[PDB]
């Protein structure tokens, strides 16, 4: 078991905002709240964060949606869970610029 | 594989918006758009939709990120995916009322 602890951020990933990790009853939550990224091109995904060596390599791997928001506008996200951390992908028609983005996913580990 | 497959809906649950499945190489898609679901307390889980039985039982589980929506504003729901469906989980602290839903989600079977 391992309390909330901050993933570590990619490069170009702001340092505001939440980005955790738990593992309770052997199913790992993560939640990203505000967390500032970098431009994401449309149909480009980049990295956010990567998991502390303490959760260890057999996390589940799935895709789901998120939002990105700035000004007032929320814009439908794709976020990647692996062993490899999260990442952002953009699904929309234009590039996804100095947003902020927001999730929470949980799932049994291998 | 399994084309794009409209999901059965559980008691309570509207009938306008899209709720859907697919399976392509292994790995299942679902996606909801502006489902209208029941009221949601806090911490609970209301029924969204089944899979028919052309989707198997191998299907994966986990918790993730999707949208509740009324009167132009969005707030964060909880996706639960399992063989057993799609219900959807209310992680803010009032109740959530009068809502439709949106998500997308994927992972390999199994």
């Amino acid at each position: 078991d391992i309390p909330w602890t901050d993933l570590n951020r990619a490069s170009g990933v702001g340092s505001t905002g939440i980005l955790q990790a738990r593992i309770i009853n052997g199913v790992i939550y993560v939640r990203g709240n505000s967390i500032p990224v970098p431009n994401v091109a449309p149909n480009f995904i980049v990295p956010v964060g990567t998991f502390p060596p303490a959760f260890g390599t057999n996390l589940p791997q799935f895709d789901s949606s998120g939002t990105f928001y700035s000004h007032g506008n929320l814009s439908l996200s794709l976020i990647n869970m692996s062993p490899s951390g999260i990442a952002v992908g953009n699904p929309n028609n234009t590039s996804m610029n100095g947003k902020t983005i927001s999730f929470a996913l949980s799932a049994p580990l291998l």
